[PDB]
C-alpha cells in the first residue's frame, strides 16, 4: 500500500509527533514477536541511567508426557519428588483414548513465564489445591493432582497435571540487577497434530489481575503462660486463641469460576477465539501509563478465590471480628519477581487430540539497571530517550487492540499509520492535520468467514 | 439564559472537546442527585469490557429513637444484642429537654454508606471506643456508648448513640461481581422540626482520608519451649515477649480532635455551612485522576488517631525498638469493600431540636463487571466509550467546587458552559476559542445575605 | 545576558505559560538554596485548604569527634549509652595518622535529615548491623560499630562511627499537623582542611529508593497446647514451628554492594564528582508527578539488602514454603514520618584529611495543614494557586538536571529561560513560538578542565 501515502503525502503536514525510538519501543511492545526482533529499544521515559536491555526467546515442545515426567505432589513426595506409579499412570493414560484440554495461564511472573495444565475434559472452573503442593515441577517435568483440586499420592484418581515453564537466564540476570521493568512479553503456540485429526477450539484472553503483597489471618490457639514450682502446681496454663498475620505473600486476584472458556469469551469483547489448528499468538499488554523500575523482590505467589464465611458483614460478637470473612489464599509453591500492571493472560484449547504437539515460543524483553561487577555491566547502553506522545499512543491503543491473533499472523500492515490516526485527534495537538486513515470499526471473525481489520481491508489468509 | 449562547455562538468555533457520554458521566459525578437521574453512564475510559451500571437510591427517617431501638455494646451484650435498660434509657431521655448534635460521617465504604451519631451536646472531638464493640447495629437499630468513648453496659452513663446505614442490595450485587468502581455518591438531608422550633447550625465538609491495608504491632509474651520428663523436671519454661503483626485491616486516617465543626469550617475553604433548616446536599468527589476496577475485597475497617508513646523518635535500647511509637487503631467492627480515592465526608448539625426528623436520601452509582451466571449478567451493556478531556475537566473542577449545597439546590445553571470555560485555557488545546464565560471568583454566603455563584449571578432562593 | 532577550523579544509571542507562583515554586524546588531564600511558595495544585509553609535552615560542623562524643552500641550499652573506652578509642585515634572516608546518606526522612559515617578507609559496601543497635545517637553524639557491620562493645575493633542529624523543630511541627508534604530539600557541604592538606575526592549521586510498609516473616516454634491434671499427666506439649509476620515497618530498598563510590559514578550519568575542596551542593529531586499530603505517620525504618536463601525459587516441600527466600531487613533503630517519592541521596568523600572540617548546611521546605489550636495555625496562608504547566515542566526537567553541583555554585543563569525552552516543544502547546534557546548537550567536567552548561556558555569559576 505504498502508493496510498505516496499520493496523500502532499495534502497536509505534521506537528510534533513520535520519534523513531518511541516508535521502535511501541512496535516491540504491541507486536513483540513480529519484525521487531531485529532491534530492541528501551522504555521512552528518559531514565538517564545506565540500562541494559535483554531479550529472551524460548521454545518448548508440549506433548502428552510419558510416565517418567510426572510427579506426585502429596505427602508421599515431601522429601524428594516421586515417580507417578504405573497403576496411577494407567488412569492418566486412559485420557489417550479421548481428547483433552490444555490450559496455559501466564501471570506477570518473570522466572516462571507460564503455567501449563492438562485436563481429561474441560473443567468447570480453574481450581487449586487447598494445601500447598510438594515440589512443583518445571517443564519438562509435570506434577499430577487429584480429580478435584487436591494434592495427589500414588493410587489416587488424577484429574489434571501441571508444569511451570522456568527461564534460568532470567533468574541469573535478575540476581544481578538493581532494578528491572518488563518491556514486553509475547506467547505463541503453533499447534500440530497428526493429519486427519485437527479438531479443537482455542480461546485466548488477557485481563488485569492486580495482585499485591498481603497476609492471611491465622488463628492457632497457642498457650501463653504456665506457672510451676518444679512439677507440683501446674494448675493454670492460660492458653487462648490468637489471630495474627501469616507470612506476607504476593496475592493474585483471579476468580476460579470465571476462568472457564465460555465465561471469558462471553465477558470480554476482544477475547480471541478460533479453531485450534490456527494456533495462537498473545502479546501481553501493560495496564498502566507508566512503567517504573522495580528492585528484584522475590516472594511466594498465592491466588485468591471467593471467600466462604460471611463473617463481619452481618452483626457479629466482639470476639469473632478477627475471623471476619474467611478468605483463603492458595499457594502456587513458587516465588518470582512479579511485575504487576501487566495483564494476566489465559489460553484454553479444548478437544485437542491426545497425542498433539504444541510448539510454544516466548519472547520476553526486560530492561535492567546493572550492578557493576556483574555480567550485565558489560552490555550496557547509555543513549536513553524520552518521547511521551508514544506513551500517550500506548495508552490510547491498549483498549482497541484484540487480545490475541492467529499464530501465522505475525506480520501487520497498520502500525506506522494507526499511530498517525491516533495522532489525528490526539488531544495533545488541537489539529494534527493527519491524513493517515479514518478509524473504522473492525470485526475479527477468526473462527471462519471474512475478517475485517481496523480499516476494512481483508487479510490474505489461505493455503 | 438561552439568549446568551444564542447570540454569542457566532463569534468563535470549537476544537476537540467532550463527547455527550463524557458530559453525561461528568454531570452524574459532579451532581449525582440533580436532573441526571434520568440516565446513567459509565466511567469514560474505554474499558472494552462487559459492565453493568447500578444506581441505588435510599431514604431514611432519622429521628430520636425509642427505647427498643437502642442496644448495649459492652460485655453484657456479647452473645446477643441487649435492649437498653429503662434506667439507662432515662439518661438518654434526659437529652429530650435540651437540643442535641447529629454527626454524619460518610467513609468511602459501599455496604455501610454512612455512620450516624447523636450527642447530647457538641463533642470536643470525634472519639471512638478502645475495645471493639459488640454487635454494631444498623439503622433503625442504634448502639449506645458511654460519656467518653467506651463501650456501654446497662447502668452506665451514656454519651452518644450510633448506627450505621446498611444497603443490602449493594451487598448482594457485590457478592457476584469480578470487580467494581464507585462511579458517584451523593447524600442529601432535608431537616424538619415542629414549626417555631427551627434552631440549629449545619456544617458539612469532605476531605481525602486515604486509608490502606495495614497491621498493628502486638506483643503478648507467650511461652516458647518447656521440657519435661513426665512431671519431674519442668525447670525451664522459656517464655519471652514477642512483637508480631496483628490481623491485617483497612485503616482510615482521620484525626479525632480535627473533626470538630469549628476545625473543619476554619481549615477548609469550601466547607459549607448554613442554618440547619436549609438542609444539606453533599456530592462526594473523587480525589484521583483515574478510577480502576477493584475486585470485591472485604476486610475489617479501623480508624487511626494520634499516637501516644514517642518510642523510637528519641534514642532507645535495642530491645524496645519493636514497640516504637505506640499507635493504636480503633475498630469499627464492620467490614466493607472500601473504595479509596473518594473523599470522606462529614456533616455536623448542632443545636437541632430533640424531636427533629431528618429525611435523608442517598444515591450511589456503581459500575460492575458481572460474573456470568449471576443476576448482574442479565442487565449488561457493551457500548463503552473513551473521552479523556472529560477526565481532565474532572481533574480541573474538583478543587473549585464547594463541598456541599443547600438541600433545595438540586438544580444548577452552569454545568454545560463551565466545562467550556475550563476548555478555554485547557492546556490540551493551545487556543480553544471558547466564548462561554470568563471565570469569576465566587462567594457563597449560605448562612445569610447575598450569594454569588461562579459567574456573579444571584441565586433565586425564597419562599 | 540581558541584551539577549532585550533584542529577541520582538520576534515571537507566548501562549499559555507558567504563572509567577508556579515559577517561584519550581525555582525553590530545583535550586532550594539559591536566591530563592527570599520567599517561599507552596505546591501549585490548588489544594484550596489552609496551609502553612515552613522552611528549616540548619548548620553543623562535622569534625573528627573527641572521645566523649562516641558511644558503644552493643549489649554493654542497653540501659543507657556508654562512653567509648579509652583503650577502644585508641583504635579510632589510630585513624588520625592516615586519611579517612566520609559517607553522607540522606533518605527521604524528615526528622532525621541525613546519616553520617566515618570509615578509616573506603568500604567495599555500605553495610549494616544484623542486630538492632542500642541508642542510635544524634549529632554531635556518634555511635561506633565493629570492623564489619556488627554492634560494638568496649574492647572490640571499630570499623566506622555513625551519627544521624536530628531537627527538633520539624518534630515539634509534625506533631501538630493534619498532613504535610516535603516541598523541597537541599544539602550543602563546604569542606575545609588546614592549608597544604587539600586531598580528597567527592562523589555525589541521588536515586529513587521507593520504600514501603512491609513486614518480615518470623518463625519461633512456640508451644501451642499442653494438658495437665495437677502435674501428673503432662505427656503432650504440642509445640510446633509457626511462621508469622513481624511488626510492620517502612523498608527502604538500597543494595549494600552498590553504594560504593565507583558503582554510583559508573552507573549514573549525572552522578556528580569533583575534588573534595570544591565542596558539594545536592538538591533532592522528587520522583513523581504529583505530591499528595501525608498525615504524620511515624514507624520504624529498615533497609533491605540482597536475600540469602533461594527458598521457593526451586521446587521445595510444602512445609518450607513459609520460609521462602530468606530476606533480612536491617534496623536503623529510628522512626520518622518518611516521605517517599523523593530520591535518596548519597555523598562519598574519600581521602579527606583526618582533622578536616565539613561545614554542612541543610534547607528543608515543608507545607503543613495545621491543626487549629497549634502554633502552626497562627502562621497560615490562604491564597493557594494552580499552575500545572509548571508541574509538567518539573516532570520534564527532572531527568536532565545533574545530581549535584559544587558548593560555590549556588547561583544560576538559566532558570527563567530553560523553562521557556521546555515550553517551546512542550506537547501541551502545539507551537509555543518560543525564542529562548535551542537545547544543547552539556558536558560537566567538574573535576577539571572546561565545563559546558546547558547552552555551551563556560562558567566563571576562579579564585
Amino acid at each position: 500500500s505504498r502508493i496510498t501515502r505516496r499520493v496523500v503525502s502532499n495534502l497536509a503536514r505534521r506537528p510534533l509527533t513520535i520519534t523513531t525510538a518511541g516508535l521502535a519501543w511501541l512496535r516491540q511492545y504491541l507486536n513483540p514477536m513480529g519484525p521487531s526482533t531485529s532491534s530492541v529499544s528501551g522504555f521512552p521515559d528518559g531514565s538517564a541511567v545506565t540500562t541494559c536491555i535483554a531479550d529472551y526467546t524460548n521454545t518448548f515442545n508440549i506433548s502428552f508426557p510419558p510416565r517418567e515426567a510426572i510427579y506426585c505432589t502429596g505427602s508421599n513426595s515431601d522429601e524428594k519428588p516421586v515417580m507417578l506409579d504405573a497403576a496411577t499412570y494407567a488412569k492418566i493414560d486412559a485420557w489417550t483414548k479421548s481428547d483433552i484440554t490444555l490450559c496455559i495461564l501466564a501471570l506477570p511472573m518473570l522466572r516462571n513465564v507460564v503455567m501449563i495444565r492438562l485436563y481429561a475434559s474441560t473443567p468447570t472452573a480453574f481450581t487449586l489445591s487447598e494445601g500447598v503442593p510438594n515440589f512443583v515441577q518445571r517443564f519438562p517435568n509435570w506434577s499430577a493432582f487429584t480429580t478435584e483440586g487436591k494434592v495427589l499420592n500414588n493410587g489416587d484418581s488424577p484429574g489434571y497435571i501441571q508444569s511451570f515453564v522456568y527461564l534460568p537466564n532470567v533468574d541469573k540476570h535478575l540476581s544481578a540487577a538493581r532494578g528491572f521493568r518488563l518491556l514486553s512479553r509475547g506467547l505463541t503456540g503453533i499447534y500440530t497434530a497428526p493429519s486427519l485429526e485437527t479438531q479443537g477450539f482455542v480461546t485466548a484472553c488477557q485481563y488485569l489481575a492486580e495482585g499485591a503483597l498481603q497476609t492471611q489471618t491465622v488463628g492457632n490457639d497457642f498457650v501463653q503462660s504456665v506457672e510451676v514450682n518444679a512439677d507440683k502446681t501446674v494448675k493454670n496454663v492460660n492458653g487462648k486463641r490468637l489471630h495474627y498475620s501469616g507470612p506476607p505473600k504476593f496475592v493474585f486476584p483471579l476468580e476460579g469460576d470465571n476462568c472457564a472458556p465460555s465465561s471469558l469469551v462471553e465477558t470480554y469483547h476482544q477475547a480471541y477465539q478460533a479453531r485450534a489448528v490456527d494456533g495462537f499468538y498473545m502479546p501481553i499488554l501493560s495496564s498502566s501509563r507508566d512503567n517504573p523500575f522495580i528492585s528484584p523482590k522475590p516472594q511466594p505467589i498465592a491466588v485468591f478465590n471467593r471467600w466462604y464465611y460471611r463473617g463481619c458483614l452481618d452483626p457479629v460478637p466482639a470476639s469473632k471480628v478477627a475471623d471476619g470473612p474467611s478468605q483463603y489464599y492458595y499457594d502456587l509453591n513458587v516465588a518470582d519477581d512479579v511485575a504487576p500492571l501487566y495483564n494476566t493472560g489465559v489460553v484454553w484449547m479444548e478437544g485437542i487430540s491426545s497425542k498433539f504437539s504444541l510448539k510454544l515460543k516466548t519472547r520476553t524483553v526486560i530492561q535492567y539497571i546493572p550492578t557493576s561487577g556483574s555480567v550485565l555491566a558489560n552490555f550496557t547502553r547509555h543513549e536513553p530517550t524520552y518521547d511521551q506522545v508514544a506513551l500517550d499512543a500506548a495508552d490510547r491503543i491498549r483498549n482497541m487492540m484484540p487480545h490475541a491473533y492467529p499464530a501465522a499472523y505475525n506480520d501487520w500492515g497498520w502500525l506506522g499509520d494507526l499511530l498517525d490516526s491516533t495522532l489525528s485527534m490526539l488531544p495533545g495537538i488541537g489539529t494534527a492535520y493527519r491524513f493517515a486513515k479514518p478509524l473504522i470499526k473492525p470485526a475479527w471473525n477468526w473462527l471462519g468467514g471474512k475478517v475485517s481489520d481496523f480499516f476494512g481491508n481483508p487479510v490474505s489468509r489461505d493455503g
